[PDB]
């Protein structure tokens, strides 16, 4: 249950989302990541940003040590945080991610966001007032440093996240390009289905990986809590009842049937296990059309600061 990437590697089509907000104790990532592997997840999505690479890495190691899986059966992703875009910072950031997870390699390393931030030790540098401080970096040079990380074998594959079509074209048309990104990891669910970007990615043999495929964690730091709750949608709920499944499973199956690799975050043992049931049923062509019709140009992620970033991907 994987897709072949444009570099010859293979990515499992269902991935586990490991992000939890800062209020969650760190020991939780370790617990739930083991649970996810135990349920059947083989793709595990982490990032510098998430401040959990130690614990995710330890969960991976634990399931290798206990005999359940081999290193090569797990697809582990991490990501370069936006304070580390300047090229000289990229390999050391990857090496630090590796040290924390205690892995020799990541299966995938992504540029987390095109919205470069001021370098330093803070995740979210802010000035005098409360304002997040931006940087300016030619992301083509960040990409070249990513290429070097694949060539050294530290990342098997390299890709990007939160890129729009123009930003993907920039890399695709870089003079001297060595490796195309294998994927673009983006917000994608039935209220923001990205069909036009999906078609573009497919035209270039770039996989679209969906985040917030279940409608996001709706944390009020990023998401308006009066936005509509994806999983309460009436159409997804009628489909769930028809198939004897749940709205979440309908949302995840949708993505698989359109050629999207889909992530699913849950820190609940029963929901983690429910989500692997996505492989157990199929939606009809008419089911897919109905879900297609939910699209409403809604990105849950919203930030007045980021909206002013020159590399803001939403316009
Ligand atoms: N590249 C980026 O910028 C970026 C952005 C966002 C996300 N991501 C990645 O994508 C992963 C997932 O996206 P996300 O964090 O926004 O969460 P999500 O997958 O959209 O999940 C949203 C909420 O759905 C709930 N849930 C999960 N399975 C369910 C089910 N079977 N039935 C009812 N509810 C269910 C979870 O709550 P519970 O824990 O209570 O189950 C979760 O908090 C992240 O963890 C991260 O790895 C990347
Ligand atoms: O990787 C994630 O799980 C995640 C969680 C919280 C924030 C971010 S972020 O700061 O990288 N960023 C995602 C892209 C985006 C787009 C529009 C508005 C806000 C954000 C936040 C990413």
């Amino acid at each position: 249950q994987c897709v072949k990437l444009n570099d010859g590697h293979f990515m499992p089509v269902l991935g586990f989302g490991t992000y939890a907000p800062p209020e969650v104790p760190r020991s939780k990532a370790l617990e739930v990541t083991k649970l996810a592997i135990e349920a059947g997840f083989r793709h595990i999505d982490s990032a510098h940003l998430y401040n959990n690479e130690e614990q995710v890495g330890l969960a991976i190691r634990s399931k290798i040590a206990d005999g359940s899986v081999k290193r090569e059966d797990i697809f582990y992703t991490s990501k370069l945080w936006s304070t580390f875009h300047r090229p000289e910072l990229v390999r050391p950031a990857l090496e630090n991610s590796l040290k924390k997870a205690q892995l020799d390699y990541v299966d995938l390393y992504l540029i987390h966001s095109p919205m470069s931030l001021k370098p330093g030790e803070e995740l979210s540098p802010t000035d005098e007032n409360g304002k997040v401080i931006f940087d300016i970096v030619d992301l083509c040079t960040t990409w070249e440093a990513m290429e070097k990380c694949k060539d050294a074998g530290l990342a098997k594959s390299i890709g990007v996240s939160n890129f729009n079509r123009r930003q993907l074209e920039m890399i695709l048309n870089k003079p001297g390009l060595k490796y195309k990104p294998v994927c673009n990891q983006v917000e994608c669910h039935p209220y923001f289905n990205r069909s036009k970007l999906l078609d573009f990615c497919k035209s270039k043999d770039i996989v679209l990986v969906a985040y917030s495929a279940l409608g996001s964690q709706r944390d009020k730091r990023w998401v308006d809590p009066n936005s509509p709750v994806l999983l309460e949608d009436p159409v997804l709920c009628a489909l769930a009842k028809k198939h004897k499944r749940t709205p979440a499973l309908i949302a995840l199956r949708y993505q698989l049937q359109r050629g999207v690799v889909v992530l699913a975050k849950s820190y609940n043992e029963q929901r983690i296990r429910q989500n692997v049931q996505v492989f157990e049923f199929q939606l009809t062509a008419e089911d897919m059309k109905a879900i297609d019709g939910l699209d409403r140009n809604l990105h849950y992620f919203n930030s007045d600061s980021f909206a002013s970033h020159p590399n803001y991907p939403y316009s």
